Parts: structure tokens; C-alpha cells; sequence
């Protein structure tokens, strides 16, 4: 378990419900 | 379980469930 | 289990249920 | 299990269920 | 089981169940 | 030029010069 | 020219020149 | 010239020249 | 030229011109 | 020209030229 730059995201929108949802 | 620069993801939504649901 | 620069994912919308579901 | 740089996929949606199911 | 940069797909929606199911 | 909901495609590639072209 | 939901690509790479194009 | 809810694209990386080109 | 919630693209990146080169 | 909610882009990164270059 050796992580030497690791777990990238750019930009991002994570761990999300409801994107833009609108207008109900 | 050696990771140098992984696990990348550019400009992701990710682990999301309603993307753009509108007008209901 | 040795991961160099692996994982990669570019522009994704990855573990989503509904993309764009509208007009309901 | 030696993964150099795997695992690509570019532009993905991945595990995803109703991709653009609209209007109902 | 070495993989050196395998597991290739592009533009790809992978593990999907419905693709454009519109208009019910 | 009526066009409902026309000029569908799904998990594409379109307008692209070379796929995969790699290992010169 | 009358274009109702149209235009519609799921998960694409368009207007793309290399895609993959690696090991040079 | 009349367009509803029209343009999509989910996902998508859209007029891009190279595609996860590596290791050169 | 009536456009209602068009030029819709989701975790998008357009106009772009190397993704993820790297290791030159 | 009338547009009424409509340029929706999510988690976008767009008008951009190198994403992720590394290791040089």
C-alpha cells in the first residue's frame, strides 16, 4: 500500500446525488 | 499493492446517481 | 498487485444511475 | 498481478444504468 | 497474470442496462 | 428539415484519424 | 431546421484526431 | 433553427487531438 | 435560433488538445 | 437567440490543453 502521487482527479465533482436537478 | 501514480480520473463525476434530471 | 500509472479514466462519469433523465 | 498502466478507458460511463432515458 | 497496458477500451460505456430508452 | 430527436449515436468515436495506433 | 431533443451522443470521443496513440 | 433541449453529449471529450498518448 | 436547456454536455472536457500525455 | 437555461456543462474542465502531462 505504497501511494507515491496517487488518487487524482481534476475537476471533479464526486460522491454526488443530484446534478442540476432543476426546474420541478 | 505498490500504486506509483494511479488511479486518476480527469474531469469525472463519479459514484453519482441523477446527472441533468430536470423538468419533472 | 503492482499499479504503475494504471486506473485511468479521462472525461467519465463512472457509478451513476440516470444521465440526462429529464421530462418526466 | 502486475498492472504497468491498465485499466484505461477514456471519455467512459461505466457501470451506469439508463443513460439518456427521458420524456416518460 | 502480468498485464502491461492492457484492459483497453475507448468512448466506452461499459456495464450498462438501458442506452437511450426514451419516450415511454 | 424536421428533426425530432434525431442524430443519435451511443458510446462513439466519430471524426477520428487514428484508433489505438500505438508501438511505433 | 427544427430540432427537437437532437445531437444526441452518449459517452463519445468526437472530433478526435489520436486516440491511444502510445509507445513511441 | 429551433432547438429544444438539444446538444447533448454525456461523458464526452469533444475536438481533442491526442487521447491518452504516453510514453513516448 | 430558440434554444431551450441545449448545449448540454455532462463531466465534459472539450477543447482540448493532449489528455493524459505523459512519461515523455 | 433566445436561450433559456442552456450551456450546462458538469464537472467539466473545457478550453484546456494539457491535462494530466507528467513526468517529463
Amino acid at each position: 500500500n505504497f501511494l507515491v502521487h496517487s488518487s487524482n482527479n481534476f475537476g471533479a465533482i464526486l460522491s454526488s446525488t443530484n446534478v442540476g436537478s432543476n426546474t420541478y
